[PDB]
């Protein structure tokens, strides 16, 4: 085949044009974001029941529809919460690879079938789904400064404003309100009800009666009178528009024509739907938009659209109204691409260096030149047919790619020079030669490589997700790479190559060419007797192999073995946690000091805190909250001082010092759609009716156990809150039907001036918000307001709550979790220092298998993930290694050669095993995916030195000693110039020897190749 | 229910559009609300795409509305189906 396009280079150049046509429009249609979808597709159904506990929301919301969930396909696992914030969320979590459009309708459908089921509160608040396991593109904060307007008044600017706007901005997939819109709120009092002998319950029937709208019908309508003229509509009521004519609802006529309006029992005013979240950002009020990237979409686009639609709306934004950017992902995405550019054009600079350093001729360092490019936009083309979109892991894996595009460019251009060197041929006829010598080699390079990358793609789930973008980006690269080297290389060595004269090695030359070319020489003839002398002593070297070896085994063994370390992102998390009924204005005292923290004594890092008042990591509530800090760009804070792991580890030991409060700082995941995969994650389950508290006493049983093997777990903890007192009200049922008092007036009476209640909607400036009526604060805070509300009875007299109730304290759980239909307690940990979580997790399950009868457990997370990928990875790796040998057998003609390239790869990898020593590096799916590429690409050096062995000893009929030195002595140069090429790349990162492991990487090789063809075809 | 166009529109149409955001291959989108209450929102797809999976994309965006639309009409039923907009014939009747 290049013999064919070595007579015909236009059509090679026709071939060319087209992959760089195709790679420009690949780049212009492909997809761009930080991560590609990893997380297996997640449905999220939630709910809210205004003034419930925790159990009411469970036994009248979450058990019922989760009952309803059967029917659908794929799914894995359902969890579940039902805290005392009336608030119930239940996930299924389905098998990676399903439609998540599929799996959200099937969900909601069977959703719908279960709503009449629901409580007419519920049904009127209405259930959610969406798909949750989607993140964030970036998150834009919006918050006032001059302190005119409070968090409800931004929210709701933001809302009518900006949200819309944001949304029709192109590539926005889905925007959510930090917050909530404003809300007609009617403020009762007891006192005043009672005065006119008035109950919650007249205040609902009348709103539902004045604020409704009502419809008529027509006038002159069919079937008419014939005869008629005219036909209008007929509009009777429609909602109201203002506080004030809420204010003249007419809720009694007093016997003497005197009114009683609702303004004479209550306080009205525009307010929030919620009021137990405070976000605050630096102190003061915030809000803000939560932005997702849609389907297919450009994160870089998309953002910039973004500021630009927030930079443009300047000429309608109120006093002190400042956008600010607390978390945004596209800095990432434009790094890793900015760093294939980099690396690309850094490479053609050291290859043109190389290249005229050898060959003193800048025509043959325009070979490289073209064919790099070429391969690189072919590689985009690739990708887009293939579904695959522009992330930081294939932009990873383009830069390790280059790599392997620059020495199959350098092996063959470098060969048709040596034909002509050596044999005195013209380019055409010579390069002929050349790849004739190669082609074969070539096509068995792609087989082995592919056979390396390509297996580990089939891992399933997160981890199989991972791998899927480094194997298809090398692996394309590298096959183009390969059809670019025998289609357009060959036809442009033929083209474009200076003749050279028999013999002509450039010693006679002069200047510093001319010293260099015979230093060469004589080094290569040095090179060749050393060689040669290490051909007697193999079995001297033979034992050095081992004993090297082994040291690599060591010191691989040794390093730090994380998968996806959690690394410094710029944002990290505090967590906050108060006592059991720790109030909203505690917390908020606490989270002031956390950022008055942050703000002074990491002065010099941190650049925001948004502090969240109201909603923890483990859980929502009073006494929960949780801060994000968001600092500085890695330059403005150089030093591992002042990156995320030390900050957080500060704060924490200052945190420590806080009196009645439980601090924590920590770092969020890589993939926040994961979360963590450092440690497990596990579930404690009622198998047999047990009831809560039974389960809480195994939980507690288990935790006492694991931390009496620090050797082995590590921060073993719960995932949720513990039980907290609750104010149990018991209604005499006798003494309500004695004094003529009907149940649901009671049950009304409390739920609405205690919990609140939605009424109806109305129309605020042409948009529908809500109308809650609630007691007044100072009417609903401690048990004695009890007795100050008063119900109405069948005779007209009114009845305080104290004739007819009794209470006492008892404890109940603010957070009830399940998992798949059952209760449940989520517990988290990870292994101790040396230890894999492998061990934790079956030490987990043997404290487990002691606890109480009727009491299971179970892996969820990214626990049920790796427990998943563990049980494929020997399978893979075997037949990885199997085709391997195959193809190398296929190509050599031997069922013996390829162990001696297989068994010299492992010299190469240890270039960069000592480099993550001396700089402190973690073993994770980049250092192993960069280790596979150092093997690949050192297993084509010995590819090409034993494939000419053979050629020679074959065709030639040569000596076995001697066709090897002849082969070794053929491939010097242009290995030294690959190699030479990456130490001068790496150099400018540059702590002397991690260029000096790369070097003797390279002197491993060139001896040790040797030793094992001789060795090898000797035995057999 | 009897509605007028205008609080259909307020209470119904706005609600549905502002969450028929970022949908595959979404070309335009068109509405109208009626004095006899009824809404129709037209979602229009690039060619060759599956209307079968848009249909389920705009269920799945619509259930995000879902919650926030009045008692009356959540209750009373909302269709989302694929739709035609030209006869391809009609079929009279008479009696002789
Ligand atoms: C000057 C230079 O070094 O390269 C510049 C030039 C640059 C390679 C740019 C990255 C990206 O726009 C490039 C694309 C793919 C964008 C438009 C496409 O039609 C390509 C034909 C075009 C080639 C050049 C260009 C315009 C650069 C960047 C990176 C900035 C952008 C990101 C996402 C990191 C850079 O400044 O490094
Ligand atoms: C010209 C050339 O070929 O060097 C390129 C190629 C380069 C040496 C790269 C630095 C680094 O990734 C390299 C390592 C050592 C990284 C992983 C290792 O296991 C090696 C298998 C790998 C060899 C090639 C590679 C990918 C280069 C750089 C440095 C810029 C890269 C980053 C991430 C800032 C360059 O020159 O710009
Ligand atoms: C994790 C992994 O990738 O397996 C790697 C790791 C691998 C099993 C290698 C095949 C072979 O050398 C292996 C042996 C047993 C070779 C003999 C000894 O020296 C061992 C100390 C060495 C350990 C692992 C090693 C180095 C792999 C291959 C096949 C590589 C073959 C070619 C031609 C590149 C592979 O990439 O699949
Ligand atoms: C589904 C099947 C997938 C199998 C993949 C397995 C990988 C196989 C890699 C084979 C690569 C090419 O394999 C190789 O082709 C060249 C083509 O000149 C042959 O070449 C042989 O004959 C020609 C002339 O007749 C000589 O110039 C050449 O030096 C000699 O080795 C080799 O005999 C063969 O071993
Ligand atoms: C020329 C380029 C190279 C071509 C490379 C082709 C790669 C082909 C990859 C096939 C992927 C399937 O790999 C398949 O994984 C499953 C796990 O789910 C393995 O099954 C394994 O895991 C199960 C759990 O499921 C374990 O209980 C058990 O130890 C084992 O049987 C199968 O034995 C294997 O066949
Ligand atoms: C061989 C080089 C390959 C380079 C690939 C780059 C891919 C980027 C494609 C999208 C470009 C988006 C531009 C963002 C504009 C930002 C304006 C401030
Ligand atoms: C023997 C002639 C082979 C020609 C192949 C042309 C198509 C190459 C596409 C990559």
């Amino acid at each position: 085949m290049p013999n064919f396009f070595i007579d015909r280079p236009i059509f090679a150049w026709v071939i060319a044009i087209i992959i760089m046509l195709a790679g420009g429009l690949a780049i212009l249609k492909l997809p761009v974001a930080q991560y590609p979808t990893i997380a297996p597709p997640a449905v999220t159904i939630s709910a809210s029941y205004p003034g419930a506990d925790a159990k009411t929301v469970q036994d009248t919301v979450t058990q019922v529809i989760e009952q309803n969930m059967n029917g659908i396909d794929n799914l894995m696992y359902m969890s579940s919460n039902s805290d005392s914030t009336g608030t119930v969320q239940i996930t299924l979590t389905f098998e990676s690879g399903t439609d998540a459009d599929i799996a959200q309708v099937q969900v909601q459908n069977k959703l719908q079938l279960a709503m009449p089921l629901l409580p007419q509160e519920v049904q009127q608040q209405g259930v959610s789904v969406e798909k949750s396991s989607s993140s964030f593109l970036m998150v834009v904060g919006v918050i006032n400064t001059d302190g005119t307007m409070t968090q409800e008044d931004i929210s709701d600017y933001v809302a009518a404003n900006m949200k819309d706007a944001i949304s029709r901005t192109s590539g926005v997939g889905d925007v959510q309100l930090f917050g909530s819109q404003y809300a007609m709120r009617i403020w009762m009092n007891p006192n005043e009800l009672n005065k006119f002998q008035l109950t919650p319950v007249d205040v609902i029937t009348a709103i539902k009666a004045q604020n409704a709208q009502v419809a008529a019908g027509q006038l002159g309508g069919t079937p008419p009178v014939k005869g008629q003229q005219l036909n209008a509509s007929i509009i009777a009521q429609t909602r109201l528009t203002s506080t004030e004519e809420f204010g003249k609802i007419l809720l009694k006529v007093n016997q003497d024509g005197s009114r009683v309006l609702l303004r004479d029992v209550a306080k009205i005013e525009l307010g929030g739907e919620n009021y137990d979240i405070i976000a605050e950002f630096n102190g003061q009020p915030a809000s803000g938009l939560g932005i997702k990237l849609a389907t297919g979409a450009n994160a870089l686009d998309t953002a910039a659209a973004i500021r630009a639609e927030l930079a443009k709306m300047e000429p309608f934004f109120p006093s002190g109204l400042k956008i600010v950017y607390p978390y945004d992902t596209t800095p990432f995405v434009k790094i890793s691409i900015h760093e294939v550019v980099k690396t690309l054009v850094e490479a053609i600079i050291l290859v043109f260096l190389v290249m005229y350093l050898f060959l003193q001729n800048f025509r043959a360092t325009l070979i490289p030149t073209i064919a790099v490019p070429v391969v690189l936009l072919g590689t985009f083309a690739v990708l887009a047919a293939f579904g695959f979109s522009i992330n930081t892991l294939t932009m990873f894996g383009m830069v390790l790619a280059i790599g392997l595009l620059v020495d199959d460019a350098i092996v063959v251009v470098e060969n048709v020079e040596r034909v002509m060197a050596e044999e005195g041929l013209p380019p055409k006829e010579a390069t002929r030669k050349s790849m004739g010598q190669i082609q074969g080699a070539l096509v068995g390079i792609a087989m082995v490589l592919s056979a390396v990358f390509v297996p580990m793609a089939f891992f399933g789930g997160s981890t199989g997700a991972i791998y899927r973008q480094f194997s298809i980006t090398i692996v394309s690269a590298m096959a183009l790479s390969v059809l670019v080297a025998l289609i357009l290389t060959p036809a442009l060595c033929a083209t474009m190559l200076k003749p050279i004269a028999k013999g002509d090695h450039g010693e006679g030359k002069k200047g510093f060419f001319g010293w260099f070319n015979r230093m060469f020489e004589k080094s290569t003839h040095h090179y060749t007797d050393s060689v040669g002398g290490i051909l007697r002593s193999t079995g001297r070297y033979l034992v050095l192999y081992l004993i090297i070896v082994v040291g690599m085994a060591y010191l691989f063994v040794r390093l730090p073995s994380s998968f996806l370390p959690d690394e410094d992102q710029g944002v990290f998390m505090t967590m906050v946690q108060l006592p059991a009924g720790a109030t909203q204005e505690r917390t908020q005292k606490v989270l002031n000091e956390v950022t008055h923290y942050y703000l002074t004594k990491e002065k010099n890092n941190v650049e925001s805190v948004f502090a969240v008042n109201g909603f923890g990591f483990a859980g929502r509530g009073q006494n929960t909250g949780i801060a994000f800090v968001s600092l500085k760009d890695w330059a403005d804070r150089p030093g591992e001082e002042n990156k995320v792991e030390a900050i957080t580890m500060r704060a924490t030991r200052a945190f420590s010092q806080i009196k009645d409060a439980m601090v924590f700082a920590f770092n969020l995941p890589a993939i926040v759609e994961l979360g963590t995969a450092t440690g497990f994650d596990f579930e404690l389950i009622d198998q047999a009716g047990l009831g809560h508290e039974k389960l809480t006493q195994a939980r507690n049983q288990l935790l006492a156990e694991a931390a009496k093997h620090p050797d082995m777990l590590t921060s073993v903890r719960p995932n949720g809150l513990e039980d907290t007192p609750q104010f149990k009200i018991d209604i005499d049922q006798e003494k309500a039907q004695a004094l003529g008092v009907s149940i649901n007036d009671i049950n009304t009476t409390l739920g609405a001036a205690w919990g609140g209640s939605y009424v109806n909607d109305f129309i605020d400036r042409g948009r529908v918000k809500k109308v809650y009526v609630m007691s007044e604060a100072k009417y609903r805070m401690l048990p004695d307001d009890i007795g100050d509300w008063y119900v109405r009875a069948a005779d007209g007299q009114m009845v305080p709550f104290s004739a007819f109730s009794s209470s006492r304290w008892e404890y109940g759980s603010p957070r009830l979790e399940r998992y798949n239909g059952l209760p449940s307690m989520e517990i988290l940990g990870q292994a101790a220092p040396g230890k894999s979580t492998g061990e934790a997790m079956e030490l987990m399950e043997q404290l487990a298998s002691k606890l109480p009868t009727g009491v299971g457990y179970d892996w969820t997370g990214m626990s049920y993930q790796e427990r998943l990928s563990g049980n494929q990875a020997p399978s893979l790796y075997a037949i990885s290694l199997i085709v391997v040998f195959l193809c190398l057998a296929a190509l050599y003609e031997s069922w013996s050669i390829p162990f001696s390239v297989m068994l010299v790869v492992p010299l190469g990898v240890i270039g960069a095993l000592l480099a993550a020593t001396f700089r402190g590096l973690t073993n994770d799916v980049y250092f192993q995916v960069g280790l596979l590429t150092t093997i690949g690409l050192s297993a084509k050096n010995a590819i090409l030195i034993v494939e000419f062995a053979k050629d020679l000893m074959d065709k030639e009929g040569k000596g076995l000693i001697e066709a090897t030195l002849d082969a070794v002595r053929m491939r010097l140069r242009p290995i030294l110039m690959t190699s030479l090429a990456f130490i001068l790349g790496v150099m400018p990162l540059v702590g002397t020897g991690v260029m000096g492991g790369m070097v003797t990487a390279t002197v491993l090789a060139i001896f040790f190749v040797p030793v094992f063809f001789v060795v090898v075809r000797r035995r057999f």
